[PDB]
């Protein structure tokens, strides 16, 4: 052992970690995210998609607190929960914990979230629903007058503006004068890179919207070690944020993204997780500020959640109005990419440039819940 060094000086950093342990609520929310995104990707073929699956699941679980009978059990089941395995109050506790761990400010996270139910002023909301909506979901039930449509538009939008600190200024264009309950759910996420980008290295480049459409956007560029994988047909990278959150990105050749989106599930995700390795790469990301607005009635109905939006909804846990139903259900999510949320290598590293339509997934590493997923089809909205 006449070795020049007592340890191999070329060996890269060790990156082993313990096995990801999952709680059953997180697994249900993860599988619901896949189911919902695949359908959304079918129904909106060309646009940007930005949704928070855990926040949609949370809003419906809150709605189930005010539901009874088949209306209640259908929501719980279609969210992926089996009440023969999980007591119902552990579901509400799990969504409560997710709010607390994200709102923990010793955690460095720029994740603003909000959920509110706007109801008719002339009807009294049950106190037990008011109590649990505030306790478990930090959600307000706000009286409104929908017969005067224009004040509700300004009021709902101003509420969203206030709770997002002006980041989401508009969520509702108009509301029917016969509305009973309006579910309003919104998310803003700014990527707070664990390793920020240098603004000096940001350059304008081509983003290819489709086989014949190209737009000019600023591209951030950084050289570093990232967990990655690539073939001739796909590249994928995991980018850590601060505060125990990681963003996964995947990109295919032009026009093949749909083939990827319609094949996503957890089992295939875990297989790719084992293939990916930490490698030195050049990473190019478009500067970006993209929005997605979701009509939750049409989307959730295709997923089997129908009663709560129907003329036979049993929402007597909220109010004793005869035919109370959720008339409007909106989910708006915003995501922003900016810069701040050395000798030459022997070989030029592979350049992971995301200048083609790509999909993204933001995951809370403490809970494993999907905080945000979607598709960047055009970083210019
Ligand atoms: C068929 C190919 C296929 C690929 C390439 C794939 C990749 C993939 N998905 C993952 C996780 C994940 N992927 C998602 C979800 C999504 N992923 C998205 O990019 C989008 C838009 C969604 C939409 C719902 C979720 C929820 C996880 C976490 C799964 C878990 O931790 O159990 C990971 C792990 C990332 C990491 O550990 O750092 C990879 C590699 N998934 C697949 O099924």
């Amino acid at each position: 052992e006449d070795l020049k060094d007592d340890h191999d000086p070329f060996l890269p950093e060790d990156h082993k970690k313990a096995l990801f342990v999952y709680q059953k609520p997180a697994l249900n929310n993860i599988n619901f995210a896949f189911k919902m995104y695949r359908q959304l990707a079918r129904d909106h073929p060309t646009e940007n998609i930005v949704i928070s699956p855990v926040s949609i699941s949370s809003a419906l679980a809150l709605l189930s607190l005010g539901a009874k009978g088949h209306t209640h059990s259908q929501i719980v089941e279609r969210l992926g929960y089996n009440t023969s395995e999980i007591p119902e109050q552990q579901i509400h506790e799990s969504f409560h914990k997710q709010l607390d761990v994200v709102d923990d400010k010793d955690r460095d996270l720029e994740f603003e979230h909000g959920n509110a139910l706007f109801t008719c002023k002339e009807h009294k909301i049950h106190q037990t629903f008011l109590d649990d909506a505030k306790k478990f979901y930090h959600s307000e039930v706000i009286p409104t007058d929908f017969k005067n449509t224009e004040e509700a538009k300004n009021q709902i939008n101003s509420y969203v503006e206030k709770s997002t600190h002006g980041k989401i200024t508009n969520i509702l264009d108009s509301v029917d004068q016969d509305a009973m309950i309006a579910l309003i759910n919104f998310i803003y996420l700014r990527a707070n890179w664990q390793h920020p980008f240098d603004e000096k290295l940001t350059k304008e480049g081509d983003f290819h919207v489709d086989k014949d459409t190209t737009v000019k956007v600023p591209f951030m560029r950084r050289r570093g070690i990232y967990k990655m994988a690539y073939t001739d047909d796909i590249i994928m990278v995991t980018i850590p944020y601060n505060g125990s959150v990681e963003m996964f990105l995947a990109m295919t050749k032009m026009g093949k993204l749909s083939e990827l989106e319609q094949n996503l599930n957890r089992e295939r995700s875990l297989k790719w997780r084992e293939i990916m390795q930490y490698q030195l790469i050049d990473l190019s990301l478009p500067k970006l500020s993209v929005s997605g607005i979701l009509n939750l009635k049409e989307t959730l109905s295709k997923l089997g959640i129908v009663d709560v939006f129907s003329n036979h909804a049993d929402l007597s846990g909220i109010t004793d109005e005869s035919h109370l139903k959720v008339s409007k259900a909106i989910h708006k999510a915003m995501m922003s990419f900016d810069e701040h949320g050395e000798a030459d290598p022997l070989m030029l590293p592979p350049h992971f440039k995301f200048d083609y339509p790509f999909i993204f997934r933001v995951q809370d590493l403490k809970t494993k819940n999907p905080l945000l997923v979607g598709r960047i089809a055009n970083p210019q909205k």
